[PDB]
Order: structure tokens, then sequence, then C-alpha cells
């Protein structure tokens, strides 16, 4: 039986990795729809190669351009435009799975639409669980959607957990399945071996120099502060329904091990592999089976040494903020994430120091939280939080 | 409900670790029988603490001694003696699981008896699969016994494999479940960083210094040559039904990782933990659930650095011999194991050099293999033949 897919966010690197897996398994997967933002040139090339039934641009003007370009290159592809069209392709009857890889706030509504339709969700959008975890888990339970996490760490944890837990995300009783705790791993960022005193002076040039990867500058800074891990922590809490006793963070500088699980008998399972997103994506497509992903086997002769260390809160005050916000709930995580988007832009623009990012997040978080949720209500909250963060940034210069 | 257990080999370290697990879970496991060889002093203390229904010594004279002690220390325990009594406790109707931890050739018959009775076998005897793999897998299939491997590496592999493979040991189709390679790990022994050239001059004193554990001198020398890993390789081939392409050996000097599995999509699963046999034993008792084992969580503060290297067959010629013998079949693995027991005794009596151990194994193996359906008895005869041939080659080497 062929798996039919909608890919939301087809022109970015997650979309490319998904398409590489599908290309390696032409008998097993079939693309019905491709959707993107306003990169028409990339989209026309993908529609030419894939000849999908539907192609959607989130931007209506971009959709008009694509429709002109496709009318002969991809003549059986119907081009659509706008937010309602993203929901439409995410909810088609013939579709089994939706790669939810549109990033930011814009991804929430279509990701939610696929959830309400009971699809298999290949979740590659952080905001769904960072802003609105409770709401998504509640809707997933209502519709019978399956949630399969795409992010490297979550996907690793998922593989290290037993099958009964894998098939019950959002709701799982970890203790009763013999899990003592999940070990969420991270690189520690470029300042992992730098003195706390030196952090005041660090520049964006220094903070973006990620030790293992070359990502967007926003996410690279989140890795320098470990806000990135804090957001992964929040997501993991909702995916695996972890109490405050059941989720830990460890620094693993080399990022070969992607995360681990500690079982009750003393046994630890760990997931490792080459740093290629096709591996985890492949699992989310194929679960409970496995398929070729175009990724080579890990070469242990070249892996080097693996080490571990303990983060501290002097160095990574953002990680404390995120864990705290995590157990305060959606209002708090929404606020923190919004504050941090603004604080990080402010550091990239040289308006504030590196150590002010956490100060901004701390102020905004305190104000909002001192003084029924919906996607709309949480977006309003995001706006409010952004305004407060704008105000604190002004003061810090 | 309650799992009822017979423990074959209760007085060694595997038996102690099993009993530590059972002690942590008094509502889940129950000891019906304890069996041992001729360590009466330890047995009588264990029977005093556990008050089992049966206590068996393999040696009949030892069983008489135990009966007299238990007249005072465990008056409701029935003591029995001899090989037939081991089979008797291994096949009791009320028993669900049998810890098969009697070592050597002596363990084969009782282990086989529990297999024929359809029990859950917690397999901690290397000879069952090293000497007679085919025969055990065939009997397990016929009776409906479950085989759960106790040894650290095999247990780790088991935990890193998918559930459909876990429930089909002996007969599994690895390729179809997405498994590319099983990665059997080992410390490399005390000569892992020593030049090939210097191995001629090695002393028993040097070879018994295993860098992570402290053990019997035979097994310590098997780690120095990696014959120990070779034997684990052979066992793994029968447990997981693995071709030579599907089974690789990696040296991992720190032995925190206990083995790994490489999947088709690029994903690797690894099992790690504190070095305590209670962990794997616990899983063999509790599968598919998990129980407390009296083992702490792994402390990543104390792990140090984890490294990996490819073994050099120039350095570990016994490992190459074992992998070769593995795909030649029961005759070749039986022969190798016998030759190696003799060669190692010869090195531990200073009759031969460390590098001769492999030369002895190589000669015997070649001689035997240039030449009804196999049986435990037939394979034991072959073991004897092999021992005689190895005796001769030892005489020839100095």
């Amino acid at each position: 039986g062929m798996q039919k897919l909608t890919i939301l966010g087809a022109t970015g690197s997650i979309g490319a990795s998904t398409l590489k897996v599908i290309e390696q398994n032409p008998d097993k997967f079939s693309v019905v729809a491709l959707a993107a933002d306003s990169n028409v040139e990339k989209m026309q090339q993908l529609c030419q190669r894939w000849q999908p039934e539907y192609a959607v641009m989130a931007n209506k003007e971009a959709a008009l351009r694509l429709k002109m370009a496709l009318a002969v290159l991809a003549p059986n592809t119907q081009v659509l435009g706008g937010q309602e069209a993203l929901c439409y392709v995410a909810t088609l009857e013939q579709v089994d799975s939706v790669m939810a890889a549109i990033v930011g706030a814009a991804g929430l509504v279509p990701t939610m639409a696929a959830v309400k339709a009971g699809k298999r969700i290949l979740l590659a959008n952080k905001e769904a669980l960072v802003m609105s975890g409770q709401l998504f888990i509640d809707e997933v339970e209502k519709s019978g959607a399956q949630l399969l996490p795409v992010d490297s760490e979550h996907n690793a944890i998922f593989q290290c957990l037993p099958q009964t837990v894998q098939g019950n995300l959002g709701r799982c009783d970890l203790a009763s399945q013999g899990v003592s705790h999940i070990l969420l791993t991270g690189s520690g960022g470029p300042f992992r071996y730098t003195d706390v005193a030196e952090l005041e002076a660090v520049t964006p040039e220094q903070a973006i120099a990620h030790p293992n990867w070359s990502m967007g500058p926003k996410i690279s800074v989140d890795s320098a502060t470990m806000m990135n891990k804090g957001l992964e922590y929040i997501e993991a809490k909702w995916l695996f329904n972890a109490s405050r006793d059941q989720l830990k963070v460890i620094i693993h500088p080399q990022s070969v091990i992607h995360s681990m699980v500690q079982y009750l008998d003393g046994s630890v399972l760990a997931q490792m592999g080459e740093p290629d997103m096709a591996t985890p994506i492949a699992l989310t497509l194929s679960y409970p089976e496995r398929v070729k992903a175009g990724v080579k086997p890990l070469d242990f002769t070249q892996v080097g040494e693996l080490t571990f260390l303990q983060p501290d809160f002097e160095r990574y005050p953002c990680l404390a903020l995120a864990i705290e916000a995590c157990y305060l709930g959606q209002h708090a995580t929404t606020t923190l994430n919004a504050a941090n988007e603004v604080a990080v832009a402010a550091f990239l623009a040289r308006q504030i120091k590196f150590t002010d990012i956490a100060r901004v997040n701390d102020s905004v978080l305190n104000q909002v939280c001192k003084q029924l949720d919906s996607l709309e209500s949480l977006l309003e909250l995001d706006r409010m939080a952004r305004t407060l963060a704008d105000e604190v940034v002004r003061e810090r210069a």
C-alpha cells in the first residue's frame, strides 16, 4: 500500500531531505501535494520533477506566478494560494501523512488542520508544542492523529523508547513502561568551555560559530545560550508526557549521540548516526518499518571521542528559564519564545550584549506571568510579549 | 503472575547477580530450585537464605554433604545429586524459567533438558551455541522454548533490535526488519595498543591483567587474544541468524557501550550502562517488561571519553580463526574451542609463548577440517579428538 504525502515547507532543507528519502523508495511513497512560502523558482523545479496533484504557495502573489510557470511544465498540477489552501492540502482524503515543516507561527494553523483530520503528522515545526503543546496533544487525542517527531533529539528519544510508548505519544506512562528518565543531549554551543566572565563581551561573529553545524543565525545563537535545548525540552515534555523527574539534559559536545533513555534495570539506550536529517525523517515516514534514506552507516573508525558534561546555569541561564516556563504552561512558553525571538534579533543587530538575551527573557517572562486558550489567543499573547520585549531591549541600550 | 525459577549454577557470580534481581522483586519471582557443582559451603548459605524446594549438587558426594548441612539450615529443602537431578529441576512442571549458568560441557545436557521442556532459557553457558548451535536452535524451534541471552554483548544487541526480531531469535530475518549490521563490541584486552612484534615475548603475568574487570585466568587470556570475542561472535551468529556481512567487531576500549545495531536508514542504537550483570539478567527475567535490578543509573560524570577502533587481525589472529570457524559450522567451532582450552592451559604453564596460542588453534583447526546427523555425544567425542591433537602440537612448540 502506497503512502500518500503532503509536504508543507517543501523548498527548505527538511523538504529536500524528505524528498531524498522518497526518491530512494519510489514503490513505497507518493507525493500528492507540495506547499511552500514565496520561493517560486525552487517550487517550479520541484513541481516539474515531482508532478504533484497540488502545489500551494502561502503567498497569493507567488501562487499566481507559479500557476503561470506550471501551466505547461506541470500541466496536471493545480496551483493554489494562501492559508486556506495549505489547510486544504493538509486535509485531503487520499493523504496519509503530512510533513509539517513550515516554520514559525504560520505553520500552526495548517499543522492543526492536519491534526483535526486525523493524519499522520511528521512534526518538524517547533511552535506547535512550544506555543501550544496542551492544545495539540488534546486535539491529537480527539482526532486519532499520530504524531511522529522529526527533530534529531526527539526522534532519537523515540527510537530509544519501547514500542508501547512509541504508539502512545502525548499520553504515555513512562514509569509503568520501565523508563526512569529521558536524557536530552546537546552540544553546549561555542561557549561550552569559555569562562562565564568572558560572555559579556561576546560578538555575533563568535556566537554563530557553531562547533558542529552551519545553521541560520537565530538558531545558532539559541544554541550558544542553550535556549535551543530549552525549547527542545519543552517539546519533549509534551511528546513524551514527562513529569519533572523524567527529563534531563546532558551536554555531549560531539553530537554523535543524539539522545538517550535510562531504563529501570540500569540499561541505557542511545541513538547515534551521521548528521543527516534524512535518517530521522525516514523513520517518521516508514514507522514501524525502516527504509533506505540515502545515508551511509556510521563509520566508527572516524567518529573520534565521545564525551559528556554537565551544564551549569551560570553559563546557560536561558535553559533554566525554559525548564521553568515548561512547567508553568502554554502562556509561559509562548511568552518566552516570543521574547527570545526579539532578544536574539536585538543581539544580532548589535543593540544588546550576549548576556542581555537572558535578561530580556527573564523580564518579559516575569511581567506577563505576574499579570480557554486557542491558537488565536496564543498568537495575541505572542504579539503582546513581542511588544514588552521591544520595550526591555530599548532600556538595555 | 509469579515467575518460578530454577537456577543452574547458583554459586558463581551469575547466580549471585540473578539472586540480587530476585531479592529486589519478591512479589514477581520465586526460587523453586538451586543447583551447583561441588561448592557446598556457598550452596548451604544460599539454601539457608532462600529455603528452596530443591537443592541439587552435580557431584553426588557433594550432595551428601549438603543434605547433612541442610538438616539444620534448611530443613524443608530436598537435596538431590547428579546429572539426572539437574535435568529434573530444569524440567519441573511448575518452573517457568531456567537460568542456565553451569559452565562448560557439563551444562549442555541440563540446558538441553530445559530446552526440550519448552522453558524460558536464560542462557549463560557459551558451549550450547559455540559447540552445538544448530542443534540448540533446532530444539528450541521444536519445543517452543524462548531463548534470552544473558551475556553482556548479546543482551545489548537484543535490546538494540526491534521487537519482531527479539521474539524470533535463531530464525530472524534481519535484512527484512531493516537491520544492516550488528556491531559486537569488546575492550581489545591488555595488548590493544601494543606493537604486533612485541607479542612473542608476552608473559602470563602481563596477559592476565584485563584493563576493565578481574576474572579467572583462562577467560582473561581469551580476552588478551580476543578469542573471547570470537566465541561471542559465534554465539551471536546463531542467536541472531547473522551472515558474516551482518556481524562486525569493533573495539571500544572503555566498555561502557556494550554493543550496537546499525539500521538501514543510518540509525544506530547502542546499549550502555554500569558494569553489573544484574542489568542484563533482569531483562532476561522480566522481558518484555522491565524491573529494578539493584543497579544505579549510568553516571555520565564518571564515564570519561568513549573511543572506537578497528581490530587488527595481525594482532588478534584468534579472532580471525573464530570468524572463519563460525561459517564452517559446528565441527569447526567445537574444534577451535577445544584446541583453545588446551593452548591456553599450555601458555599458563609456561610451556608455550603467547603467540603460539593462535598457532596451536590454527594447526588443530586445519587437521580436523581437511576431513549421522551431529549430537551432543558426537560433538563431545569431537571435542576429545581435538584436545588430543592440541596436546600434540603443544608438545611440538618448545
